[PDB]
């Protein structure tokens, strides 16, 4: 909508105080023009209808339980636009700062996420499985990080190119939570999976199997639930990708970490520069070594622990 940028105040889903970015109007919108072409916050309003209505308040001031899932998802937009851009040069997920929409409220007790190829829709959760999830940065920045796929290198979401899909979207969900540096960790999902359990996630980078995720190539899953298993071989990349980072010995395999900033570096130039629609775990390992070695130098450590990594994981 055309109207004047304003800064409204509001809580999010875990109960903290935050200034969003808003437009005026008659009304205050959810409508952030600091950032490319705008951030876009909408109410679903309960239905599966998208986008919905951009998000209205009064007052500019964010403080009902009804409001607190959209505050989180137009906030941590923000943030997950400001890591691409800052860190990789890149402006929203097209290269061309492309309105960012988000949808929340999507269904009844919906107790999931997407990208739905055009936006990011978040339920509410059901209050015992989630809470609205859009109160996991970790959550918001997977999402968004499926468009940048889309644009890049358009993984197919299916078998190990769908695996890699999955894995690139925890990574920089990974890598996004620890950039804003907000209890960061190598976990998927803590801050809005089962309230009434702590210390538990959807799924852990640095251990998968915790949650029955693989972490070999010889443990992955060939069957055709989810897709062929792009959120359980996931665990397989998701597992290199943190030995890359913080190194560790794995099935007897050492791997010398070279730290977050690095990974997201080569994983950033192997999906925006070596992988296509239809690569597969080897091609990815090839790509994230070609990636380290045009960055770092083919006698690099960089390029020794890609391959330490993968190694470790049974891809080779
Ligand atoms: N996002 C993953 C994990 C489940 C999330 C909620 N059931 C999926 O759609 O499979
Ligand atoms: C729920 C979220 C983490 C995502 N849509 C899965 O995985
Ligand atoms: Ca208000
Ligand atoms: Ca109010
Ligand atoms: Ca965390
Ligand atoms: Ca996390
Ligand atoms: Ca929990
Ligand atoms: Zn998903
Ligand atoms: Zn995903």
């Amino acid at each position: 909508i055309t109207g004047t940028s304003t800064v409204g105040v509001g809580r999010g889903v875990l109960g903290d105080q935050k200034n969003i970015n808003t437009t005026y109007s008659t009304y205050y919108y959810l409508q952030d023009n600091t950032r490319g072409n705008g951030i876009f916050t909408y109410d679903a309003k309960y239905r599966t209808t998208l986008p919905g209505s951009l998000w209205a308040d009064a007052d500019n001031q964010f403080f009902a339980s009804y409001d607190a899932p959209a505050v989180d998802a137009h906030y941590y937009a923000g943030v997950t636009y400001d890591y691409y851009k800052n860190v990789h040069n890149r402006l929203s997920y097209d290269g061309n700062n492309a309105a960012i929409r988000s949808s929340v409220h999507y269904s009844q007790g919906y107790n999931n996420a997407f990208w739905n190829g055009s936006q990011m829709v978040y339920g509410d959760g059901d209050g015992q499985t989630f809470i609205p999830l859009s109160g996991g940065i970790d959550v918001v920045a997977h999402e968004l990080t499926h468009a940048v796929t889309d644009y890049t290198a358009g993984l197919i979401y299916q078998n190990e190119s769908g695996a890699i899909n999955e894995a690139i979207s925890d990574i920089f969900g990974t890598l996004v939570e620890f950039y804003a540096n907000k209890n960061p960790d190598w976990e998927i999902g803590e801050d809005v999976y089962t309230p009434g359990i702590s210390g538990d996630s959807l799924r852990s980078m640095s251990d998968p199997a915790k949650y029955g995720d693989p972490d070999h190539y010889s443990k992955r899953y060939t069957g055709t639930q989810d897709n062929g298993g792009v959120h359980i071989n996931s665990g397989i990349i998701n597992k290199a990708a943190y030995l890359i980072s913080q190194g560790g010995t794995h099935y007897g395999v050492s791997v010398v970490g070279i730290g977050r900033d690095k990974l997201g570096k080569i994983f950033y130039r192997a999906l925006t520069q070596y992988l296509t629609p239809t690569s597969n775990f080897s091609q990815l390992r090839a790509a994230a070594v070609q990636s380290a070695t045009d960055l770092y130098g083919s006698t690099s450590q960089e390029v020794a622990s890609v391959k330490q990594a993968f190694d470790a994981v049974g891809v080779k």
